[PDB]
């Protein structure tokens, strides 16, 4: 019977995480839950029947002397596992009115309560001896609602690929047809999807991506929070960035956050302190790969300055730095992939190798993913919110949520307490950013 051994993307071969994401739906009557679950399970069965590997697990082998191993997607169970957790009567769990009143804070999406597995390899069931399923799902019944949480194994998928998988799952559940293009994209070979450079040694393409003990990157009192930017805030931020330079929405918001973080950081470090902005970029367009490719095809761009310069320059000035193709993206990602491919030990490569947590910003925007459209044939409507679960603070790590269809953005920011406290009290920050927590 059906079997598979799909080598991870070379970019996914960093001995590294589950990416979690949660979708909240209102549920009018508890009479609905049995059909919610069975609709969901039928869709998962259909999807697994269509694309067997989504039900597999990631397994490393080839681990030897100075070889950090190679991971493959290999069989695990018949369908991907859904956990059904009933939290309607759990006094420590969120409720739909609590969510609504608090504006859907990250703290109400506690990974230990609403996720099937932690983000980080921490605690029980995160050993090497433990299976690493490609995908894990959880349906959380809450008072008046449903939280669906999807965990994706990060070596197997970046968020663009995860979005692609979730999207196909939703189609599956809602009896949509699959296109041939989707089935093709879902079955592209991964180990060759980035053409390698011939006779590569080491070049500017892997700047900022090789770990060195004497350079910080790759702990102290900190927290996570969401901040909301209303459609009005966003429109005005774009206006502010244009007046002082075109840049993209993403661009403007990223510059704003770098500046504000730098500004508050002036209070505890000197303006001469270097600062690096690290920005995730989907490499599929530059590679000529489908949006429906489910793997890990992503890089970062790196923008270097000082705390004082970023804080004090204009918004347009900072946004121009972030301006910051395809040629550069293709060349850099090929060099990165080739560098990894030429090295049996991949343990010294990181997309944030030199990003000092004290002064860096490490941003991954999920603003373009399509999660706000997925109903999974549940009869509940579209997600009332789309939020990343809270986990351990990771200083200077940041995400933009998928843009809400009314234009509201949400930034998930993790900062040391000193910085977080000052940001929340900062006049220029709070002009645009509403603390949610």
């Amino acid at each position: 019977s059906m079997a598979f051994k799909i080598q991870l993307d070379t970019l996914g071969q960093l001995p590294g995480i589950y990416t979690q994401i949660s979708l909240l739906y209102p549920v009018s009557d508890s009479s609905q839950y049995p059909t919610i679950v069975s609709t969901f399970e039928q869709g998962l069965k259909r999807f697994s029947e269509a694309v067997p590997w989504v039900a597999g697990q990631v397994k490393a082998e080839g681990i030897s002397e100075g070889n950090t191993g190679t991971s493959f997607i290999v069989p695990f169970e018949d369908v991907p596992r859904v956990v059904v957790k009933d939290l309607r009567d759990d006094p420590s769990a969120p409720t739909i009115e609590g969510m609504r009143k608090a504006g859907y804070p990250m703290a109400m999406f506690d990974e230990n309560i609403i996720a099937p597995r932690k983000t980080l390899p921490i605690g029980p069931g995160t050993g090497p001896d433990d299976p690493k399923p490609v995908i894990l799902l959880q349906l959380n019944f809450i008072k008046g609602g449903l939280i669906l949480t999807v965990n994706g194994q990060h070596g197997a998928m970046d968020m663009v690929g995860q979005d692609a998988v979730i999207r196909l799952l939703s189609k599956a559940c809602r009896n949509d047809p699959f296109t041939e293009e989707e089935m093709t994209a879902m079955n592209l070979d991964r180990k060759t999807i980035v053409p390698y450079l011939e006779n590569y040694t080491i070049g500017p393409e892997v700047d900022h991506q090789i770990v060195k003990a004497d350079v910080a990157g790759g702990p102290v009192s900190a927290s996570w929070a969401f901040f909301t930017f209303s459609p009005k805030a966003m429109s005005e931020l774009k206006d502010a960035a244009t007046k002082t330079l075109f840049v993209s929405t993403d661009d403007a918001l990223s510059a704003f956050i770098w500046k504000s973080a730098s500004r508050v950081r002036l209070e505890r470090i000197d303006g001469s302190a270097p600062t690096e902005f690290c920005r995730a970029v989907d490499a599929r367009p530059a590679m000529g790969v489908s949006n429906n490719y489910p793997g890990l095809l992503q890089n970062m761009t790196y923008h270097n300055s000082t705390i004082g310069e970023i804080a004090n320059e204009s918004l347009g000035a900072t946004a121009s730095r972030l301006r910051s193709d395809p040629a550069s993206m293709r060349q850099r990602t090929r060099g990165l992939a080739t560098y990894l491919h030429n090295n049996p030990d991949k343990s010294n490569v990181s997309l944030t190798a030199d990003a000092d947590p004290s002064t860096s910003v490490m941003l991954s925007s999920w603003a373009k993913v399509g999660l706000w459209d997925y109903d999974f044939g549940l009869g509940l409507g579209k997600p009332e919110t789309v939020r990343r679960p809270i986990f351990e603070p990771v200083e200077s790590l940041m995400y933009f949520m998928p843009k809400k269809p009314d234009g509201e953005f949400c930034a998930a920011l993790s900062l040391r307490d000193e910085d977080m406290d000052r940001l929340k009290a900062d006049k220029e920050w709070t002009k645009y950013a509403q603390y949610v927590g």
